[PDB]
């Protein structure tokens, strides 16, 4: 007999992964920002008081001359 | 009579290299994930007294005594 | 009789088919660093110089010359 | 009488699998809506400075007169 | 006549063998989120009010206009 | 002498086996959030102190009258 | 007589039919939607009332107001 | 003669019953995202507008100079 | 004896039908950048200005006053 | 006779595999937000009372003690 | 007669790739940050002191015009 | 003489248009896009915080005389 | 009397090789440094001394007579 | 009789005929490096009252006369 | 017992596909966008306000009482 006729073998489709890998998207939350973090500002700032005056209970006052007559 | 009588039979094929891609990964990404914040807004408030108030050194008088005569 | 081979892509062909699991790129790590301002208020103007001046300082005009006897 | 030892046909050395993704997931952040600021306050308007009469010197200024003699 | 077959090749799975390979699926696409904005009032310190002279006066207590007596 | 070839159970195989399929889908998010938070209530308001009126006290001896020593 | 009879079939083998669905994937990017407001410009009217200085000068009240001046006698 | 045994009626060849799709048939719902816009900012100016005049007019400033009313000369 | 029977052209290749080929899966379409929208009122929008502005310190000529009420003669 | 006929019908295609992927539409550039706004500042001159122009009476020069032509 | 067969003969070639419309590889995007705004000046406006606050009153208090009798 | 003709066409591996067709050519820019519209902030210009010359004329003269200069 | 048939392997079947498989492919470049756009916004420089707010003068006697 | 039609061995010509060049970006990365803007030179305001001093009138007055 | 072998091409391994055929693709930088040389503002100094004069005011001179 001629049995010499097998046909194509068990022909490898699994064999070998081409190239594995997740997608490239990791990373993190950013870097380095910049100032913030709220606060106050110290509401009466401007100019105070110029030399703000005092009490002027009485400017130049003659008291009761003295008027030399005997 | 005969011709092929042998048995080349079936030839497992070999695997194929699968779907090549770039590697990568996923994590928790973003941006600005240490927003710094030095300004810190901390302002001072007043610097000096409201208003000023002034009326305060009082020295106000007539002068030396009022000593008449005559 | 008759001489039949062995038929058909018998001798292990080969690479076939792709069982692969192909990637699309690394890691696009994170982007934008920016995102706040910075705007550390100032210590206004002196609130005010409590109290400076006072002019009340009199003339001192007490009875110049001797009173008169 | 024996002699036809028919070449089995090599099918394929596969397995009756079914597409396996879930490789190593889990990387996540669950994104990042609360980013690390959020924090609202609604400020503004604090303690009104209901600044107001600061009484100095009240006056009336009495009237010297002439008709004191005895 | 008749005789005896046999020499099956490979036959490793009519299948789809899947095995997961790496990092993937988590819970990424999840939104999320609670801090979702403020700003608006940004409202100074209440508006206080403006001063005004406390107890304002006539000073003078010597007059003795041109008197003689008394 | 060399019967009819019977028959070669065909070796139950189609390959494909996967075998890895890293990073299954959507590995891990992060980082989707809104504006801003922690504001601090703006300082008080700047209107004018306590304006200390004037030291104009009650002027009260300037009356003497006197006017002749009879 | 006759050429005896069948010898070998075969029938392919049944339809898988379109193959597995396979996983799909999720939202793109299903980020919380909506342009995330910020603070107004001025949103709070903390002082935008007056805002010049409308007060007052000392001409009257306390005016050159004096007593009697004085003259002869 | 007889029936040595011959080899017919073929049921299936090479018609694939099997292959459906194949090639992926049709890749799975992709659920359509969501997102924010570009948050606006500063949007909202009903405060003070920044031009706090002056302290207002001194209403009691300014002594306004007196007829001195000195008193009598004889 | 033994009719020549045919050992081929009955069959033309048997078997064969690779099956189902798992579909793919699709992945969600893509979103849009941020979290929600609201630009919010409980911010920091820092009105400037101040009624200090108002002012007015008063009204008449206070700081004089004076009117010591002399006499003439 | 030696041997009979045989018809080997074409056997090849019907196997339509798939080589690498494309992978579709990665994903858009995504513009943020704006960093934020510019330093602090009440925008205008901070003006400030300086002094006074009047040193207690403006140029009154009311001579105190001022000769009251007596005579 | 004589015999005679053959068998791998016949194929019609399998069935090439198509391949994929376009270019594979699949991209991704990122997250633009955005510009620091205009800045300002801490401070504020305002001015008016010219006449601050009055200090002492030239050479003397106010109007004085006081003389006294010193003429026959 | 009568031979038999090809009974089993050599079969190789067909192959075809792989799974997702669509050319990536990623949606937009498949980046971090440009910074948005920096927002002005606002700020104070110079303080004039000496004004201090309103014109006024504060002075005086100097006591007159003792009065009728005889 | 029949002879055989012709068996060519696969002419015409390959022979133009296909482009150069997985190419490093170099000539990128991206992220160009920081796009800091350094421009002093108000020449950075530190300014000069600002208009000098001149003080009030200063004068001595306007004249003094004393004993004439 | 006696042939063997066209017998020279499977003559494959190859195979990865068309092309096999995936692409790619090469090397990544620019020159940039501006290092963002400065600021505005700041008028630090000015000075003040280099000699206020006592502008006026120091007359003096003599005595005796 | 005859033979007549025609020929065929026997066996080949050709197009092989080759390896890099060269930057079949490129990442064009997004530049260098902006100005560079990172500046910085400074203070400026304040002009030491015009010196009218230092203490010179008084009393002006009007007379001794030689009386």
């Amino acid at each position: 007999l001629q049995g010499a006729p097998g046909a194509p073998g068990s022909q490898g489709a699994p064999g070998l992964q081409g190239a594995p890998g997740a997608p490239g998207s990791q990373g993190a939350p950013g870097l380095q920002g910049a100032p913030g973090a709220p606060g106050s500002q110290g509401a009466p700032g401007l100019q105070g008081a110029p030399g703000a005056p005092g009490s002027q209970g009485a400017p130049g006052l003659q008291g009761a001359p003295g008027a030399p007559g005997s």
